[PDB]
């Protein structure tokens, strides 16, 4: 039996010991919706602590995805320039993909702070087509339905991108990349899930609204600065300053 079913395992593992929350939490939550008088209690809240609660809470979610990658095969032996050039250009798009698993398409709310909730909870921040646009990217991936280890498989392929400009040993990271490619069609062939490879974003996509959101998470990180319980000196000296 293959390295290949081998390697499918192996990152479906370090998806689950890094998926953060559950998707049977999460499906069997979306009954627990804030009330009218909670969301008002959030739109109420000062801009900047609305964007203190939500820069810890992207942190935080950033961090798993780092977790992710380290245990990813290959990855801790790439050379630290090109692991740090992946997570810098993939980690948020990860996070914004991981957000389907948190998202009620039935009724548009996404899971924050213990109970789900729609994009009017975040009216103090100012965002509104930003976060618009984030619900609605998750809306489009919440159509595909996709499984836990379809999610895993995929996201890997998000970070291990040979194409990312600023590689300095990109044949290795080629290799890695073929791998979990053949990895993830292997396994949507085994699970008659072919279909959702002509429904996954265009790249481009998921890159625009990603540069999107980092730069207004950077022009409100500017305007006032986050402690952050940083774990990843190379990569936090690469976002913040
Ligand atoms: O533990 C560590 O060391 C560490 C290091 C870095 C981290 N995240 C950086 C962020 C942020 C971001 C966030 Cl999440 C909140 C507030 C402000 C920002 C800002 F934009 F200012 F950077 N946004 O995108 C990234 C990103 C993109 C790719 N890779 C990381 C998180 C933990
Ligand atoms: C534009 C701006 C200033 C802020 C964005 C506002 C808002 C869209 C952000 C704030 C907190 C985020 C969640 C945080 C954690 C997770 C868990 C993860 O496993 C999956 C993703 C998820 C649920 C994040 C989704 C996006 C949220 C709600």
């Amino acid at each position: 039996l293959t390295e290949i079913e081998h390697l499918v395992q192996s990152v479906c593992k370090s998806y689950r010991e890094t998926c953060q929350l559950r998707l049977e939490d999460l499906l069997r939550q979306r009954s627990n919706i804030f009330s009218r008088e909670e969301v008002t209690g959030y739109q109420r809240k000062s801009m900047w602590e609305m964007w203190e609660r939500c820069a810890h809470h992207l942190t935080e979610a950033i961090q798993y995805v780092v977790e992710f990658a380290k245990r990813l095969s290959g990855f801790m032996e790439l050379c630290q320039n090109d692991q740090i050039v992946l997570l810098k250009a993939g980690a948020m798009e990860v996070v914004l993909v991981r957000m389907c698993r948190a998202y009620n398409a039935d009724n548009r709310t996404v899971f924050f702070e213990g109970k789900y909730g729609g994009m009017e909870l975040f009216r103090a921040l100012g965002c509104s087509e930003l976060i618009s646009s984030i619900f609605d990217f998750s809306h489009s991936l919440s159509a595909l339905h996709f499984s836990e280890d379809e999610i895993a498989l995929y996201t890997a392929l998000v970070l291990i991108n040979a194409h990312r400009p600023g590689l300095q040993e990109k044949r290795k990271v080629e290799q890695l990349q073929y791998n979990l490619e053949l990895a993830f069609h292997h396994h949507l062939h085994k699970t008659h899930r072919q279909s959702i490879l002509a429904k996954l974003p265009p790249k481009g996509k998921l890159r625009s609204l990603c540069s999107q959101h980092v730069e207004r998470l950077q022009i409100f990180q500017h305007l006032h600065p986050i402690v952050v319980q940083a774990a990843f000196p190379p990569l936090y000296k690469e976002l913040f300053s």
